[PDB]
């Protein structure tokens, strides 16, 4: 009974992974999710999780340094891809020029202090010189996770949103609405690391799952969700 907590970007992908791991091994996983910052704080506050999938390297690195992570268990399990998305077809152009105009109301951006996909979206606005203007105009609506940014954008509560590719890519590889991938030099890469929680009471099972996460079937599921893997 492995208890796994994930940054919200990776929830849907982890559900797919957990389903496949259960089919192969008979082991069931209990998934929890939240923004990377708050999940880190819950772990430091003794939350009884076995494995943590962050949306960054910083939280796993801090847990390792502070003695909360099992030594040697930290690794990069996926590299995300930031997307500017709208549920409305035709609103987001393929060069992101929409961001500099007034043809939309709000943009959902997860809180950059706690959600790495929010940090990435904020970095894109800084790269374009639009963060100050959109902040002054009160057009940025702070979401508490990229799960919430995606929810707000998917319902149209926000005309635009900065989300994870995994949240919007479909089984056939299509993406509904409209979208723009900010180039890789517009934000720092979203390098996602995982750790085993040192206090786990299921060490062997946690290590088995962490090993499986690097294997061919897990990697194929991760890539199908639009993530990349270290070269």
């Amino acid at each position: 009974e492995l208890k796994v907590v994930t940054a919200t970007n990776f929830l849907g992908t982890l559900e797919q992974l957990a389903g496949q791991f259960a089919k192969q091994t008979g082991h069931a996983v209990v998934i929890s999710s939240g923004s990377s910052g708050p999940v880190y704080a819950q772990i430091v506050n003794g939350a009884p999780y076995n494995v943590f999938f962050s949306a960054d390297e910083k939280s796993p690195e801090k847990l390792d340094n502070q003695g909360f992570a099992l030594p040697g268990s930290r690794f990069t399990y996926a590299i995300g891809k930031l997307v500017l998305w709208s549920a409305k077809p035709g609103l987001v152009d393929n060069q992101g020029k929409v961001l500099a105009g007034n043809g939309w109301r709000h943009i959902a951006i997860s809180n950059p202090q706690i959600a790495p996909y929010g940090l990435a979206g904020t970095q894109v606005l800084t790269h374009l010189g639009l963060l100050d203007k959109l902040t002054a105009q009160e057009r940025i609506v702070e979401a508490n996770s990229v799960g919430q940014a995606h929810s707000q954008t998917a319902s149209g509560a926000a005309d635009l949103g900065f989300v994870a590719l995994a949240q919007i890519i479909q089984a056939a590889a299509k993406i509904p609405g409209s979208h723009w991938f900010p180039p890789a030099n517009y934000y720092e890469p979203i390098v996602q690391q995982a750790v085993i929680t040192k206090s786990t009471a299921e060490k062997a099972n946690a290590e088995q799952f962490m090993s499986w996460m690097k294997g061919p079937k897990a990697v194929a599921i991760i890539k199908a969700a639009g993530y990349v893997l270290p070269q």
